[PDB]
C-alpha cells in the first residue's frame, strides 16, 4: 500500500489489487465485481500497486475512454513504471497521431485478413478437437486454448512454432507478471526477438504480418524500423493472451452448464449471439489511462499525472448496463459491453477473436457435445491486465462424441 496522495479523500479509498483481488477464489470476474457493490463509490482509490483511480461503473469507464484530451493512452498500464515503459503502437498514442498507425495495423489483423484465414482457422480447430475427442479428457488450457489462437497468430506472422514457449512466456509477464521479469524487461526481450526479423523482411518483403507492418506506410511515408518493432510487439501480445484466456473462461462455463450446451447444440445459428453474451459475462481486460492535467470527474478531483484504471471487464458486468449481469442469457436483448475496449483504441483484432470463438464453440460442440469439469477439480483464475484461467481439466465419455 502506497501513501495516500494529498488530494485523495479518505472516503474513496478502496484498496483493490488488480493482480491479486480479494474474492479471487470465487472467480476473477466475481473478484472484480466486488467493486460494484452497494457501498462502493463510483470512483475509488486503491493504494495498491503504487496508487491509482479505479472507475467502477460502465458510464464512467466509457466517458473516460472517449475523453482522450484528458485521459491519455501515453501511460496505459499499472504499475506506473510499466505504463512509462509501455511504448507499443498504436496503443500508447492518442489521436490524432494514433490514427495513421492504427490503419496499418488494421490492414494486418482486420476483417479482410480474417476472411483470408477462414480456412486455416476452421481446419486447425477441427484438427485439434478431433485429436482430443477419443481421449475423453484434456487439459483445455494447454491442449486447445493456447495452441489454437497461438498457432494461427504464428502462421499469420510467419514465425516458427518452436518460438511459442519463449514468446508466450514474455507476453504473460507483461499481463500477469509472476515477479521474474519487470514489464520493461519483458518488452525489451520481445523487441530483441523482433529486430532481425524486421530487418530481414525489410530486405525481402513477404506476405506475413511482420513484412506487411515492416514495409508499410503511415499516411504515405515509410514506417521506420523502430515504429515497426513497436507495432509488431503489440500485435504478438494481442495475439497470444486475450483469445487464449477467453476461450478457457467460456469452456469452463459451458462445462458447468448443460442447459447452455443444449441450447447451442439445438440452435447453432445462435452461436454468434452466445459468443457476444459470453464476451460480456467473461470479459477479461483492464488497462487504463493517465491524466493530462488537473480535471474534475464525476465530482472527484483528479491531478495531472494521476493514473486511472478503466476496467473494460466492468462495463458489461454493471447491473446498470444489463439486468442480472452475472447471469448468462444467450437471448439477452441488448448485450452491452466494452469488452473490446471503447473509443479510438477499439480492439482491431476483435473480428479475428469472434471468428476463433464462434468456430471453437461450433466445432467443439459438433464433436464433443457433452463434457464436464474433471471430478474434484477446483478451477483457479488469475488476475492482471488480462485475467485468465490457470488450468481447465475437462472430461467426457467418448461414446457420446462423433468424428465429423
Ligand atoms: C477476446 C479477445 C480480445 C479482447 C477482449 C481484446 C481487447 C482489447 C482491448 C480492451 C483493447 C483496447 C485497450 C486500450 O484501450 O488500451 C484492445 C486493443 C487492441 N487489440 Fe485486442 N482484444 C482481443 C483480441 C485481440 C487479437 C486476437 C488481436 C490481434 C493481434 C488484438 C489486437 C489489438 C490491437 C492491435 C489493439 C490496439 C488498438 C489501438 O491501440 O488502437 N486483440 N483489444
Ligand atoms: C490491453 C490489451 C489487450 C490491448 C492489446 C493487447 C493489450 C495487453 C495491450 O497492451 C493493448
Ligand atoms: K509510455
Amino acid at each position: 500500500l502506497a501513501p495516500l496522495p494529498p488530494h485523495v479523500p479518505e472516503h474513496l479509498v478502496f484498496d483493490f489489487d488488480m493482480y491479486n483481488p480479494s474474492n479471487l477464489s470465487a472467480g476473477v470476474q466475481e473478484a472484480w465485481a466486488v467493486l460494484q457493490e452497494s457501498n462502493v463509490p463510483d470512483l475509488v482509490w486503491t493504494r495498491c500497486n503504487g496508487g491509482h483511480w479505479i472507475a467502477t461503473r460502465g458510464q464512467l469507464i466509457r466517458e473516460a475512454y472517449e475523453d482522450y484530451r484528458h485521459f491519455s493512452s501515453e501511460c496505459p498500464f499499472i504499475p506506473r513504471e510499466a505504463g512509462e515503459a509501455y511504448d507499443f503502437i498504436p496503443t500508447s498514442m492518442d489521436p490524432p497521431e494514433q490514427r495513421q498507425f492504427r490503419a496499418l495495423a488494421n490492414q494486418v489483423v482486420g476483417m479482410p485478413v480474417v476472411d483470408k484465414l477462414e480456412n486455416r482457422i476452421q481446419e486447425l480447430a477441427c484438427s485439434l478437437i478431433e485429436s482430443l475427442r477419443p481421449q475423453g479428457q484434456c487439459n483445455f488450457t494447454e491442449d486447445y486454448a493456447e495452441p489454437f489462437p497461438i498457432r494461427i497468430f504464428m502462421l499469420l506472422a510467419g514465425l516458427p512454432e518452436e518460438d511459442i514457449p519463449h514468446l508466450k512466456y514474455l507476453t504473460d509477464q507483461m499481463t500477469r507478471p509472476d515477479g521474474s521479469m519487470t514489464f520493461a524487461e519483458a518488452k525489451e526481450a520481445l523487441y530483441d526477438y523482433l529486430i532481425p526479423i524486421i530487418e530481414q523482411r525489410r530486405q525481402k518483403p513477404g506476405t506475413d504480418a511482420i513484412s506487411i507492418v515492416a514495409n508499410g506506410q503511415v499516411n504515405g511515408r515509410p514506417i521506420t524500423s523502430d515504429e515497426a518493432k513497436r507495432m509488431c510487439g503489440l500485435l504478438l501480445v494481442g495475439g497470444l493472451d486475450t483469445v487464449v484466456n477467453f476461450l478457457s473462461f467460456s469452456m469452463e462455463f459451458l462445462a458447468k452448464s448443460p442447459e447452455h450446451r443444449q441450447e447451442l447444440i439445438q440452435r447453432p445459428e445462435r452461436i454468434p449471439a452466445a459468443c457476444e453474451e459470453l464476451l460480456r459475462r467473461f470479459s477479461l481486460v483492464a488497462d487504463g489511462r493517465i491524466l493530462t492535467s488537473d480535471y474534475e470527474f464525476h465530482g472527484v478531483q483528479l491531478k495531472k499525472g494521476d493514473q486511472i484504471l478503466l476496467p473494460q471487464m466492468l462495463s458489461g458486468l454493471d447491473e446498470r448496463e444489463n439486468a442480472c449481469p452475472m447471469h448468462v442469457d444467450f437471448s439477452r436483448q441488448k448485450v452491452s459491453h466494452t469488452t473490446f475496449g471503447h473509443g479510438s483504441h477499439l480492439c482491431l483484432g476483435q473480428h479475428l477473436a469472434r471468428r476463433e470463438i464462434i468456430v471453437t464453440l461450433k466445432e467443439w460442440l459438433t464433436r464433443i457435445p457433452d463434457f464436464s469439469i474433471a471430478p474434484g477439480a477446483q478451477i483457479q483464475h488469475k488476475s492482471g491486465i488480462v485475467s485468465g484461467v490457470q488450468a481447465l481439466p475437462l472430461v467426457w465419455d467418448p461414446a457420446t462424441t462423433k468424428a465429423v
